[PDB]
């Protein structure tokens, strides 16, 4: 098996072809497509822009919600000068259960509609031909996956999504989509691992291929070699490394190749940022020096595309981030399109990286008799994503869960299958944490115990206590913090939500909930007491822009909790954080 | 900026609005109003049903320890709203409590007290009614017996399987006056309360709850519905207006629900409502 | 080898595309080329392209830059290439372009709306990496298309000062395509349809830069109907399914050049059959009449100002159906090939238009600069129709909007490029332009040249707007009568008409600006449309809300759109739905 989650690249050995654009999509309700043979051709079919969600395109709300089969298919060129190459096709994502065919035949499954997957097509295409490629998705919920949640069905036998959280089920083809020329013998992993010294850094790596021939690894600061070294593990000895920093990102370009005599094999390359982070006296330690997390929960989620990657809208996002003065985001409750990440190493924006174990609430949730088949659906997640953005400099943390059941019994053995999963995976040993739910208390969490560093979604003056009751939400709010206090051990805290809906066009004196108003206030109360407790140690807002959730009385077209609109737009509160995080130190808090 | 003050300006403006809506009927839901407002009703022919601040009354409810002390003062508020106003033409019917919890032990004692006083009161005798919450169903209301028509408060659509689930929640309406069918014994029924939050800013395609294409699309269905059964002899939407409430997640700066926004301008389904209230006859079904 | 063909995938031809992060920088002082930015930028960036750059800042300086900028990335040639062509493709470069590969400059454009290749063969190293450098500048003059000036503040920085109603968005704003083509190769290729009693026949011509066999194959699927050897002939089509409104259909063209039994290049693209002229005063598709009802359009939306985005096209294109639309006009420039690609296949008919606005206050066509401004407009209308004039959607030109057409010299410069796009066409398709407020039946020296008026009237908005409606409405139908004067049989539609119009206003009775204002404004003019049987077609401006300059006039823009610019409808969509659905296609197809 050739798996490999390394970003697409073109080099001397490898070639790339974008399948993205308009293709063919049609709903398959009664569920008749495979044995009716539409592998072959839809014998109905619309358009579909791919990349994109397709629920928003339409205007009536039964397509819109559809829920069940549905069909993507597009016609791709197989140049004949490929002919000697293993050919795969690459998909960013699928979502959330797929099935592949090409010429008709069935060349992969995939599970979960948030990490990338390759079907090999070598020996089924031909050759300087057009060939068919046929995607059969499933967006149904289910309490055994990532994402999780139900499927019902209506008094007229429609099917719709019932999520057990907080976000629209959006679905389709939402990251590029590219077919891949590859050499027989190749590159199909690579690690790498800091080391700070007097002289400058070390950089240890590991390559893995599918083969015998030699392996060499260089390192240039531009187009000036710094360090190379042969063997697939070896140190790279840089003098006077160029650190990554945050908001001052620094990216080496590694290269690695395979070579039989004078002949390069394979060659893969990729930027990479020197930086060292972990956890010690209760302080983030970035290349050394305390970093105080300032940022955002954010969402793959924009007007019209749902959760297609969008380069225009990650761009306005970053450009966004740097003017508030923000330096961290969590990948709230699934992994990222790669671009996002990229874009954060450059920037030097730092990451807590997310799978998508969200809807684990409610016997408790982890005494279902379908946790087994819902552990095994994690562990795969969150090898993926370990395994596909661990050398990013960018990512510092991972985070697991988000609020789940963590009083349930059966948290301890489910929880510490992942957690030490996760530490054997990560050859950084990156900070393992995951978003505590405001019903799991430090008195009665049995998951808590795990994280390297806590993590509280809390909602004090919002869903409890909120308007005239906000002094009592503040005092409810400190005597937690004080049993959280008890039971940290020097390990440090983040938020990871607290925020409040707030409607971009409202003003109200005195504030009201929902006034622009009403948010100054609510997270002036939160950085009050965060202020309060030596170890709050990174405060990430939810969220950074209003998105889309199912319909429901509590959500006025989605949730308005953004700091800024979905047009990317700021509210009230964006300046009042800008004046904030610009102000603190990078190191805040550092000596508490 | 004036709370409750009276105010001739805004009531001039209402009633403007109501002709021009084709509106012949309100209730002073949840208290009696300023005398002004029946003196306009009297001067341009509507219809008010006149309602005491009987509101809230959520052990059951009519268990409570303080039930006789709270039925001292609603004796005393409904002698005094039908002592005020029983002369005007406007008032053709009393409304006696708002959503009380009539599936409540004691409701029984409490209710007769109260609709045996309403007859005695009032020399013209005019028919008395209270808004039947949600949780009391024709099954296991022990106040709707007492009253001489149903008004129903019922929110099938928005509190209740909205959404993608309306067409859930309109085979459920059906069913419930299915049954009410079966209690009603001749008496007629209107609808005191129906309606959904919307913002008079927002427009989305196809429609999601808040929006105002949801509004219009709750608005058709429930009045599907009405037009489906014989009993309902009349529809009061709430509310006309956006109006104030306690802050709290559930209300974007207060209730939503209005017709016309607080500034008392139209929002989409005001001209749906006028288009549909104009055109039916004043004695709309009333041979059925 | 100038070659305006979309660019296809084939046995002889490679395609990839280079969108992206690119590298961009500012250039204020014009230093850039001298400095050897073209071999690397020493200060940058990151750019998506494509977009315009000016709306992902939050500084207004660079949301507003006037001048020289750069954009640049590294691309690879597979040394699998070699032997063949190697051309990068821009689909557009706003405004004025300059290409560098490897530090050589090798093309250069003029025009932001429409594309062009930088040929790269003998430049680039093969299967190596190669530096594109773009040196773009987006500063209006008087003699472009589209028209305006550059203004200098006084901190010496330029601004652009257009003499048109929407943003000067600059950037790269459709996809960038490295090509492997080729030497000799297809460049060109036209059709031509007539019906028959037995199915329909398509007149086509093939131009090559060689001399080897031509041939030509129409498939319906996969299934061959129709060929003919040489580069002019004609396909037979027994019993052709004809493209037609909300009801397209597609063929599938296959040219291939022959040298024995190789085939030395193949060249392929949809087709749809059909047949579109003006006969006594009505539009005929496929000899009906069609009574058209639309949109102006822009090529704009939140964040990527005018960037090729398929998501938002496939969402106007859902909302045009379910409004009933039929046509729109490529409003004030042409549009990215994709737009009319999705009109081919959902059966939308287009007005395709040239960025000839701005052309307004001596005269405007006795301007000293007239001469370079036309050279301007001709290479446009060229690239333009060369560009677009297979495609079944494509049914009319539109060679100005609300030019001065009551200048001296307007006649000289008109028959110049209505002669033109006769010229240009082989359909010879109806010719017009949208006509200014101030241009009237009795003093437009324009109008005569146009086969069908499309006038742009603001009775209610811009003239007697408010309580002074009923006035509106009486000028309005005066003016009209005069114009039936002076049609001389040819019909009539209107380009442009609207209101702004704040998606959160309400007000009874109505107020202008309000959307109850934007409703009684459309009924007025639709009850005068209604009134002259010579008005043949309504599209209404705009589509949506859309991006202009700052001013006490423009509320974040232009707000006239029936839809927002996120796509939701305003309460004036309903009133078009319920319009446009009611009208039968037919229409006052027989007055
Ligand atoms: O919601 C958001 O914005 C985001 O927050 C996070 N999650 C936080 C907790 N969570 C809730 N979502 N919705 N409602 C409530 C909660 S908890 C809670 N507690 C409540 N009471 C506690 C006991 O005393 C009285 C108050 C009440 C309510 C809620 C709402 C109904 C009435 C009272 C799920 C989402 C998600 O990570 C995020 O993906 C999502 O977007
Ligand atoms: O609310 C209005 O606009 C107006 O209506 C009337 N009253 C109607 C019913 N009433 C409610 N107020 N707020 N929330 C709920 C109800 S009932 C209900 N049922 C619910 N579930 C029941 C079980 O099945 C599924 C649905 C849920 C909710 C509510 C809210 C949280 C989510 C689930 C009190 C006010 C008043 O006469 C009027 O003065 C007031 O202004
Ligand atoms: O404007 C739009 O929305 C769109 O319309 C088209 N164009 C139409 C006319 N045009 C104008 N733009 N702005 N203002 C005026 C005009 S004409 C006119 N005439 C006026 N008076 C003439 C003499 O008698 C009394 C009325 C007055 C005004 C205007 C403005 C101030 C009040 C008096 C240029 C743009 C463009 O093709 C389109 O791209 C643009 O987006």
């Amino acid at each position: 098996n050739n798996k490999s989650l390394l970003y697409p690249v073109v080099s001397t050995s490898r070639r790339v072809v974008s399948l993205d654009g308009m293709w063919r999509f049609s709903f398959d309700a009664k569920s008749e497509g495979v044995e009716a043979n539409w592998a072959n051709g839809l014998p109905e079919s619309i358009s579909m822009p791919v990349p994109a969600s397709f629920c928003d395109f339409f205007t009536d709300k039964e397509s819109r919600e559809y829920c069940g089969d549905f069909w993507y298919e597009t016609d791709f060129f197989v140049p004949g000068e490929w002919s000697g190459k293993d050919i795969a096709i690459r998909f960013g994502s699928a979502t959330h259960h797929a099935r592949i065919f090409v010429n008709g035949v069935e060349v992969a499954q995939h599970e979960g509609g948030f990490l990338p997957f390759d079907a090999v097509v070598t020996d089924i295409v031909r050759y300087n031909q057009f060939n068919k490629l046929s995607v059969l998705l499933n967006n149904e919920l289910n309490e055994h996956m990532l994402p999780a949640g139900n499927t019902a069905v209506l008094s007229n036998g429609k099917k719709v999504a019932a999520p057990y959280f907080d976000f629209y089920n959006y679905a389709g083809i939402h990251r590029p989509v590219k077919l891949m020329a590859l050499p027989t013998e190749r590159i199909l992993d690579y690690s790498v691992k800091h080391r700070l010294t007097a002289e400058g850094a070390e950089v240890d790596y590991t390559v893995t291929t599918n083969g015998d021939h030699e392996v060499t690894v260089e390192l240039y600061d531009g187009t000036t070699k710094v360090a190379e070294a042969t063997g697939k593990e070896g140190t790279l000895v840089v003098k006077d490394a160029k650190l990554w920093n945050v908001h001052a990102a620094y990216l080496y370009n590694i290269v690695i190749r395979i070579h039989d005599g004078s002949a390069v094999v394979d060659e893969y390359t990729e930027k990479v940022g020197i930086r060292t982070f972990e956890i010690k006296d209760g302080h983030f330690l970035l290349n050394g020096k305390p970093v105080y997390l300032r940022g955002f929960g954010k969402h793959e989620d924009a007007d019209i595309r749902g959760r297609g990657l969008d380069l225009a809208t990650v761009k306005r996002d970053y450009e966004l981030m740097k003017w508030i003065g923000a330096n961290c985001f969590r990948t709230s409750h699934y992994p990222y399109a790669e671009e996002l990440y990229q874009m954060a190493d450059e920037e030097g924006f730092l990451i807590i990286d997310e799978v998508p174990a969200v809807g684990f609430m409610e016997v408790g949730w982890f005494e279902k008799e379908t946790t087994p088949q819902l552990l095994a659906n994690h562990k795969d997640a969150l090898t993926d994503m370990i395994g596909r953005d661990k050398n990013h400099a960018s990512v510092i943390a991972w985070s697991i869960l988000n609020e789940p059941q963590c009083t349930s019994e059966g948290t301890e053995a489910y929880f510490k299958t992942l957690f030490d999963l996760a530490h054997e995976l990560d050859p950084q040993k990156r900070p393992r944490t995951y978003a505590v739910v405001m019903m799991s208390l430090p008195n009665n969490s049995k998951g808590q115990q795990f994280a390297d560093f806590i993590s509280l979604n809390r909602y004090y003056g919002w869903y409890v206590m909120g308007g005239m009751g906000i002094v009592d939400a503040e005092a409810a709010f400190r005597k937690e913090m004080n049993g959280w206090a008890q039971v940290l051990n020097g390990r440090p805290m983040i938020f990871t939500e607290y925020g409040a809906d707030t409607m971009p066009t409202e003003h109200k004196l005195p504030s009201v909930m929902w006034s622009q108003e009403y948010q100054n206030e609510y997270l002036d109360m939160n950085h009050n007491v965060f202020d309060s407790y030596n170890f709050v140690q990174g405060e990430l807002v939810w969220n950074f822009a209003d998105f889309q959730t199912t319909e429901g009385i509590l959500r006025v077209n989605g949730n308005k909790k953004g700091i800024f609109t979905r047009q990317r737009q700021p509210k009230d509160a964006a300046f009042l954080f800008r004046a904030r995080w610009t102000s603190l130190p990078l190191d805040y808090k550092g000596n508490q």
